[PDB]
């Protein structure tokens, strides 16, 4: 049997896609072993289903540990966001470990995520073949290849402009890119992507011919399932169709006090059903305008911690997504059908952010010249794409884009094996 | 590798869930021999992905064949109704190259249909274990031998009351002394396409009825991904939303002009959209009432002969379905969500269309008691269903159901796999 290792970088998100991609693989009679640290393990576990177990096997991966910075925190799921540099400098201590694991279970293949330069390095030294698998989209890495081959000629293929809220160390900055291209441009013959051809093929050629390597789409990559859901199921059962907003930011973000109120007030002003997902960091309700739930009464609902996204949007009484738009909660809402509200807060969001406005499946809440969130831009879209439904071209091009979506089985895998094949044939040649 | 040689009976239907059975098995690993005769190899195998040709392998069964019976008249499909008893019979004769078959193949393991009692005997003559694999639902069985062992009481678990028209000889006997053996004689278990959420009080009772277990397994439903389909899709995409019902009776019956006549007359009294599939026997428009479809212009199409079933109930535009309420068309129906406008002919069709009364996702057009379809109920129901949705119940729970339906996976086929695991290592001892 063919083995391969996969290494997701320590997000939840990453953790989401690449254990998608693994039930893929396993299906292809590929066993897997899927490495991780163990709260990231013990965090995605809920998703596999008892069937893979015999074909996909969990990998514990050991970083650097102190009392102050111990395994539980050891991911990026409710990290304070002062802890990003502790993880990452963990991760890439952790590269030992990595190569004893690898030494030991000695994989044909690696999977390695965007975020760990050493790994493909480690996997070459063991004579161990290694393509890289990223969990965004296209869009915004084409985005960012795009100014360093063409810093004074506009991204040619689409209307997007990036506000200048996101476009606000320059040496460190562009070691993070050297690194994050890095993992790309190593990656042997191919690179594996989260996306489809329908939404970013023409993102994926213009990729591709940046990097001079092939881009190999392997979308949508879409996890579906009481963790909660009873009680929140019984509360929507009482509202009407396509009323209810779904809000959320994702699995490593804190929308700060005064992000909340906009959205708060946005919520209140639309006169929306919703619920609202809201967290506080590990270590550490108020976070929330005085009054906001009482005003709300019967029509709004907050979450503590963490809810079931797939469950809730997949729900009839759901109308719209009020989402930070990570790649992953865009490819759910886009497979169940839900029209997002886009309110992107860092990293590749605001990019997902316009690819959702342009493709016409979502509309984009626009910040402020200060950069700040509208309370009446949020309450004016949800009124539009949820409450009044004037917006009758968005829900039917996202009704659309979930028919597309459903229509694709597992032949949007073949071309990822077809190279997977290919490359580990040259190789045992090789060695 | 695990080796199944599948045998279905030679309608179009039987051939449809077999195969849909037979991808679930290629799933877990084992390797499919297809077998039927080349006509109906031929119309099956658009239905199966090119993924799936490496295991599973299209086998074909030889039946004595004529100059007034030849090859292509060799299944139920458009087959004129006088030759039912010359194809059974040329069935029965096939029974030597089906051991030829076994013996030279040598599979683990048969699964075969319910119209062939010396399938079994074959088998076990050559010491292959064989399984029972019954592709109706089990109301219409378990109806069937209830009055067997309970002559003068009523069915237990049910309202439903057969009409007159079908519950109008010891060669009716011998049938279903046929039928009844392939189940009685099947080892350990019988399969069947049906679920517990549907009918699991009628398993338990048909089990205990038989003295066999009997394992469901599942909503068995092909899914596609152009057969005509464009000008249909271009036509069903300028409709509105649910504004369209789909009309077809399955692949082996012929509604008489009178029959024809009663639907066509409901049709144009509920001023719906309409796509018609109209067939005439193999060898051989003319069978509807005058200027019916120039009265109903644009509104009305007729394909001839074949239609893409399962595209067109998938499509936004398809509001009901005029079905003959074959199980697989029941099934069908069920998983995408249409409401059923009943209109059964004879065979299991009346229990299925009782069937889905009694679960509220259909309607039964009512029979008179001479058995005169009733243009009057055809109208009322499509009018009440599809053109003014006065029947919200019945939309809510066909959508209801849906989503039971679409919430199955895999798991669907565990326990046939288990006592086909169980069966093969017993008889590995005994042999
Ligand atoms: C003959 C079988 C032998 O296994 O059992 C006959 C006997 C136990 O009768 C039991 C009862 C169920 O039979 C009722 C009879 C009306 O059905 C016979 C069937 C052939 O039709
Ligand atoms: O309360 C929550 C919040 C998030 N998610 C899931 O967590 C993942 C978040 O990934 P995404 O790419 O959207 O953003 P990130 O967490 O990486 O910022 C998605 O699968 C969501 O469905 C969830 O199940 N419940
Ligand atoms: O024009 C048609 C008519 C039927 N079917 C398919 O043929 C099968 C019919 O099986 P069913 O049990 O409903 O009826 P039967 O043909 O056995 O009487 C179903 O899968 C239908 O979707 C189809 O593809 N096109």
């Amino acid at each position: 049997t063919t083995t391969i290792l996969m290494l997701p970088w320590l997000g939840y998100g990453h953790l989401s896609a690449f254990l998608e991609l693994a039930k893929s693989l396993s299906r292809r009679n590929f066993h897997i072993y899927f490495c991780s640290t163990s709260v990231n393990l013990d965090a995605i576990k809920p998703k596999l289903p008892s069937s893979f177990s015999d074909s996909i096997q969990f990998v514990e991966l050991h970083l650097p540990s102190s009392p102050e910075f111990p395994p539980h925190l050891h991911t990026t799921n409710g990290l304070p966001p002062t802890l990003m540099p502790a993880l990452h400098q963990a991760f890439s201590m952790a590269a030992q470990h990595f190569e004893s694991i690898l030494q030991t279970l000695a994989p044909h293949l690696l999977i390695y995520d965007s975020l760990q330069p050493w790994a493909p390095r480690v996997a070459s030294s063991l004579k161990i073949p290694a393509i890289n698998f990223n969990t965004t989209g296209v869009f915004v890495i084409s985005q960012a290849l795009h100014p360093i081959h063409y810093p004074h000629s506009k991204f040619p293929f689409s209307e997007f402009v990036l506000h200048n809220h996101w476009k606000a160390s320059t040496e460190r900055t562009r070691k993070r890119g050297e690194a994050f291209l890095y993992c790309l441009h190593a990656s042997c013959s191919v690179i594996l992507i989260n996306s489809f051809r329908e939404l970013e093929g023409k993102y994926m050629d213009y990729l591709s011919v940046l990097l001079n390597k092939k881009v190999v789409p392997v979308g949508p990559l879409v996890y579906e399932p009481d963790e909660g859901y009873s009680s929140i199921k019984n509360w929507l059962d009482k509202k009407e169709p396509s009323s209810t907003v779904f809000v959320s930011f994702g699995s490593e973000y804190f929308p700060s006090k005064e992000e909340m109120e906009e959205i708060a007030h946005g919520l209140e002003a639309s006169e929306v059903n919703f619920i609202w997902v809201v967290r506080f960091p590990q270590g550490d309700e108020d976070a929330l305008p005085k009054g906001f739930l009482e005003r709300a009464g019967e029509r709004g609902m907050v979450v503590k911690g963490w809810a079931p996204q797939a469950k809730i949007l997949k729900h009839w009484s759901t109308g719209g997504f009020v989402s930070h738009c990570g790649w992953n909660s865009v490819m759910e809402s886009m497979m169940f059908g839900v029209p997002i509200i886009g309110v992107p807060m860092h990293v590749d969001q605001p990019f997902n952010a316009g690819l959702v406005e342009e493709a016409g499946v979502g509309v984009e809440a626009k910040r402020d010249p200060d950069g700040k969130i509208q309370r009446d831009e949020v309450a004016k879209l949800i009124k539009e794409v949820v409450v009044e439904k004037t917006r009758e071209d968005v829900r039917k091009k996202a009704r659309e884009m979930s028919e597309i979506l459903r229509s694709k089985g597992e032949e949007k895998f073949d071309e990822m094996v077809a190279e997977i094949s290919l490359l580990l044939k040259i190789e045992h040649h090789h060695h």
